[PDB]
């Protein structure tokens, strides 16, 4: 996943 990292976000519908 990717929710615990700061990776993710609302500009990347690719990440969680």
């Amino acid at each position: 996943g990717a929710c615990s990292d700061p990776r993710a976000n609302y500009d990347h519908p690719e990440i969680c």
